[PDB]
């Protein structure tokens, strides 16, 4: 008995590694079971122990330590916000706002706990020694990152109308009320906040107003209205931009002053998330990365570091000070299996992808799974999804082609303007690889596959050849200009990927030409088309398109319509969009493999 | 201006102080604010902090120590689910998922089984295996249980329970050995009532208490140590009954009096003496000692082991505080408020010596209306429980005389005894014995504006009264007898009650004649003064059938008369939290007291 | 053999309404489980429906307009809306949106208006103007309006209303006039009902007894000029109105007096256990007009053009009827076959007095129930009950008569139990017990059960409390306290002192209630006895019920308490049939396990 999509059912989740300010205890998120519910965890050093104990609603989640270690703040499922005294008696409810609250965040001092409540929700101000609320800052378009002074005067806050359409934020010094000023014209992407211990200089994650989004995110130190890179002689970006179906939750990244010099921070690096320092008098130095392993999320302060580590065998767990918290990984309900690496080559360099197989000797049906972004990277973070497609007799096949985001700067540039040349010629290079380093692939039973990004690469590769048996495109793109004037992201997705506005004629143009269904005519592969009707990023009108052009060449095809949105196990609790979605996976695969 | 029932929503009303293990902690509820809703408080020796945070339901109830001093078991309403709590860090997690909840949950001592209650008709015993996380059905009986108690071994639990219908209906109960389960025998044939067993740390003997099976319901409760199936009482010359039967209107919640033995000879319980409740030391080689006695107060409740013990305390000048080994935890007096005023004692003569009351007055030096309040049982007492009701007549320039006539219970059997079947003879003698006194004794009280008033037997004295003089103004009727005919065909004591009380079965016809005789209803047309009746429409105990023979009967006399009819039943305070049905009464109360003196 | 749920086969006919040239009846007619009633047409041969409710109680109160071309009618689907459906072609128009309905829609005979009622204490008389399709208030009156009747000239109407006369259940009559920018009209401090305006416009007829009478006087008919009363219906010492028993009445049963000519007023009449319809006369006494003695008229409308009425018998199901001419076939409905009663006497020192036997098919000895009617003063014998029927076809014998106290025999056989239920009427129903044993050898002495219902329940904790002869009783909405019955039930005031003339709020009146209680001699009750009783009854208390059971229960007599959550009348008030078919099982089941 092979197992199923229901072995995601036996995984707790785990989310928001939270350190104390003393750096002995970790407070943490889980979500567990058919509906999942979050409660707090918290541990001293040894097996983690639950906090609370959700019976309905999504439960309890962002743990947030008070300064002097004796309380937690978090947030109740609509989101109320309470406070739990850890040494003793069950917590208290603070916040009744209708619509509940997001992001609590305690002042280094222990005075306040800053959050926002709902246009654009406005920060409020809990004051902790006389039990009152108080708005704060009800802003305009948006108040994005937000991080106290370490001196508790007061908030950095990013925000931007003409800026706002342009998706470009500057940094706003917003003191304690007794109006915000203007610390730095960012003109550009700008999150993470970072104070610096002196309570002057500050930190941020982003890229200044010269570049674009393709950019790699990158560190940068402010010293009055001036900036200077800050993670230099690194050429990867900043935060985890890895693969993986087993992140439910919260996971932060928020670079973190370890001393007057030190600033803590994540990278990905060929497959992997790493945590590295940045240094204001020198380079960047390795702190914690295992090039075979990913870091999800960390905290720290000079005390200590809690942190949620996993590889491409290992799931998801938490630590503290290196001692592994949680067993999660026990309660995988079947045995993991070891990837095999597989190479191609480039003008650019070595491209790197690699293979799972199912247990036997037999010849195996092989799966080209193509990773979204498409500046992302497949590699070491945990994917049920493909070990479940191994466990079932699948030969699993997934790579980072040229626009993957962990292997430079230059990788990640190669197919700007020109998505369909060369990242679907290093997929199917990497494929035919794939076939044949592994004898045991069965070259006459393939399948290509992939989500997003991956469903526009799905549909453009199975429209300009015919050489796989089956295909399942997810959250597809068939027709760039329609998705322009639909998806929320229409007219900055392009423009930054492509260099292209829909609304100019000749741009357009160059979009249909990049566009899938232009070539839709030659798809000849089973095609089974997973979406969800109420999708703001990518409209069903993709999908439809794309049924319709199959149908009508009566190519075999078939059309799940998803009345959750995505990420529903992560809006909801309720895992019934992944099972379904799974299931119709291997349904699609077993009646043509 | 003068304070109103409103001041009732000002207090916090404290219930079921458990003492820690060792000692040195009492957790116990207290009901707040409109509703009333409950949580639990704790305290190892200085002002008690709250534990939990109910916002909607009834509230936490029930606290329960495990007994390595780390965990509170308890009942949440937000039905009745069972809760472990870690005191030292983290929230409870529910342990029951049944669809009307639990009740009365006590932990093994050993700490490994909780045992509790839950329906589906009688409730069955259940059983909470703590080191498995896992639930049992333990025993179902066949007519209900009653008292229960651990072995202090934890082998098992005694049982109170009877044999048929039939049985528990006349309060004939015997008690049972109940071992744990693995894949109940009778311990003792008492064929009696039976409540709050005590096993003796030996565990082989055990004390209980209630009355052996020849004596009546009239009898003083009384403490009974058990060796083998025989009996002899524990409490010798002690002429008083065991528990709290002291009136008091700020009661709400679970008040725990269950013995405790301190050591293999001692076994600390609560008794009620002359208006008091105090705590007292039964001894297997010895008589009864004194422990914690206030003859001017009342220990509602208290638990106990052999390292400490906590209580609530009051007086008629204190509102309910909550202690711990000598310490006072609670500030909930500082709550009241309107100033309280010390009642004057005045005493009355019997043939059977002297009896006593009280008069509370207002402020001032002016005539005021002289209130004749008469409380229920009949065999309870006045006297030293706090009264917000009395307190706040006062307040509202009235005196308030209230005594405790012959069949009222801290006085003796004798006492007690002098009313049995003579309903209206003695007890209406001594109460308005007792009410000439006080005008005699203090003159601002005014003869020309007085009233008479009283609760179930209260009313059943307030409607005899009235049909047996005209000398008051006014008069309410609460929960009152009428037709003592009907009372034991409808209530749901009827069967037993009068039988107890007089000797007189309505269903036979010489004894229903007597009971007839003894009816207010025969002699309603006597009745002169404008009378307000107040019942609750779905009394089980009193059915409002008695106040609607009282109303109509009135109201063909065209006496001046009101009747309200409550949708609440009554103690709805402690039911459900809501404050509407005392607020309600109390403003009909005073209404109907501004409208005839 | 047939069971209760043989109730569900039958549609239950009421309101039999004559159009004004008198060639047509629209009725009212309840089917299925719940009942919904719908509104029947017939014009002389089979009946046709009306109208077709799903939901809600359906159709009701179908009134003629006089020119004989629409129907006013009352749909429940929507509380009580008054509805105007167009006879010749169209379905109806609402004219009414009250939240609580309206009541009792009356067309003035001139077709102009509709009068009616409804509540926002009392209810109010409205006016619905016809020519203009507009409502109208009325009148809102103090304690509450009663009778109604148009005068003739459609000028305004006669109201019977009465809080010190309120009180003592004692009305007037008061002209009221048709509204512009109430006068009484008769001194009558006493009951009246069935207004019944003579064509003169002046004069006008009365139901009800003059003040110096107490209630348990036979109603009777009145004529009414400028003040002045004189008796109508002389020489006739029987009751207006039916009185006599039928499980078989759901709904509106008018039997009002209607004016055939000038000098004729046609009534309805109880006697020796029938209901039949007679003359009274201005100028004269009064005619039989249609009075079989073996069976019952329950309602019927008349006007100077033809008469409309429902007809049944002990043997046949009511009918609907148009001129003689029977319109329904309801009788065909009755699920199994029907079966004749025996007429048994017994004496009495007012003369003889009658019951009936109803006896199962073969020739086996069979349980002989005693069955004791309410009232007391009512009549068993000529009106169809399903329960008697359906008894037999369960192998019963069912023995059931009219004892001293019943009301069809002459007002000497009402009064001889005044102020003393208990001696006489007991002793003949005993009396006519014995006599059914003796005459009918198939009945078993040795497995009797006695059973009534309100005062027949009375009498069951009476019988069985002087008696242990019977093998099971079951009394149903029984009195056993008269004492607590005086101060809790709407009519225990106003009951004993017109049934016995004692006042409960008096000392030595209420001793003697308990005397008259059958709760006093429970002690020798030793019956197995099913209580059966509703536990919202404002006319009957629980407490009644109650005292019985633990009286009963605390000898430890076998003892039975069903507590029915639907009053009594429940498929008249609701359609539903649960508490008749629950009733009808508990009965059985209890004869069955002591029989």
């Amino acid at each position: 008995p092979a197992p199923g999509p229901d072995s995601l059912l036996a995984l707790a989740f785990p989310s928001d590694p939270q350190v104390s300010p003393d750096g002995k205890q970790v407070a943490f998120v889980l979500a567990q079971i058919p509906r999942y519910r979050s409660g707090l965890w918290l541990s001293e050093g040894g097996a983690a122990r639950p906090l609370t104990h959700a019976e309905t609603g999504r439960g309890d989640s962002a743990p947030r330590w008070s300064p002097d270690g004796q309380n937690l703040a978090f947030v109740r499922s609509k989101a109320a916000l309470m406070l739990l005294p850890l040494k003793g008696g069950e917590a208290r409810r603070v916040t009744h706002f209708k619509n509940g609250v997001s992001g609590p965040q305690w002042s280094p001092d222990g005075r306040f706990i800053a959050f926002t409540t709902t246009r654009p929700a406005a920060l409020w101000l809990y004051d902790v020694e006389a039990d009152k609320l108080r708005e704060w800052y009800a802003p305009e378009i948006g108040i994005g990152a937000l991080s106290w002074w370490p001196d508790s005067r007061g908030v950095l806050i990013v925000q931007s109308e003409w800026q706002a359409s342009q998706w470009r934020q500057d940094v706003y010094d917003l003191p304690l009320p007794t109006a915000p000023q203007k610390l730095l014209d960012w003109n550009s992407a700008a999150h993470g906040l970072a104070p610096h211990p002196d309570g002057q200089r500050f930190a941020l994650i982003g890229r200044p107003a010269g570049k674009g989004n393709t950019e790699h995110a990158h560190l940068y130190l402010i010293e009055n209205g001036q900036h200077r890179r800050l993670d230099t002689g690194h050429d990867h970006p900043v935060g985890d931009a890895v693969g993986g179906d087993c992140h439910v939750g919260a996971f932060p990244e928020g670079p973190r002053w370890l001393d007057g010099d030190t600033l803590l921070f994540s990278s990905t690096v060929r497959g992997s998330v790493g945590l590295f320092t940045a240094h204001i008098g020198g380079g960047v130095k390795a702190y914690d990365h295992d090039p075979q392993g990913v870091i999800s999320a960390f905290t720290a302060n000079e005390h200590g570091v809690a942190l949620i580590r996993e590889s491409a065998t290992r799931f998801p767990e938490v630590e503290l000070n290196g001692q592994r918290v949680t067993d999660l990984h026990a309660r995988f309900p079947f045995p993991v299996r070891e990837p095999q690496r597989v190479t191609f080559e480039t003008e650019l360099g070595e491209g790197e992808g690699w293979v799972l197989l199912p247990e036997g000797e037999q010849k195996v049906p092989a799966l080209l799974n193509i990773h979204g972004g498409p500046h992302t990277d497949y590699g070491h973070g945990f994917t049920h999804e493909f070990q479940l497609m191994a466990a079932r007799g699948y030969g699993v096949c997934y790579s980072n082609p040229r626009g993957s985001v962990g292997y430079g700067q230059a990788w990640v540039d190669a197919i700007y303007g020109r998505w369909g040349t060369v990242d679907a010629d290093d997929l199917l290079n990497f494929f035919d690889r794939c076939l044949e380093a592994v004898p045991r692939l069965d070259a006459a039973k393939t399948a290509v596959m992939g989500g997003a990004y991956g469903g526009f690469m799905t549909n453009w590769i199975t429209g300009h050849t015919t050489r796989f048996q089956a295909a399942i495109t997810d959250r597809c793109i068939s027709n760039l200009i329609s998705f322009g004037g639909t998806s929320d992201i229409g007219l900055r997705f392009w423009d930054d990927e492509l260099g292209l506005d829909f609304s100019r004629r000749a741009d357009a143009l160059k979009l249909w030409d990049l566009s899938p269904l232009q070539y839709v005519e030659n798809v000849k592969t089973p095609t089974l088309i997973v979406h969800s009707v109420l999708d703001h990023r990518c409209p069903v009108e993709q999908a439809e398109q794309w049924y319709a052009a199959l149908h009508k060449h009566q190519v075999p095809v078939r059309f799940v319509r998803f009345p959750e949105e995505n990420h529903e196990l992560s809006r909801s609790g309720r895992p019934d969009r992944r099972l379904t979605r799974l299931n119709e996976y291997f349904a699609w695969l077993e009646r043509w493999l």
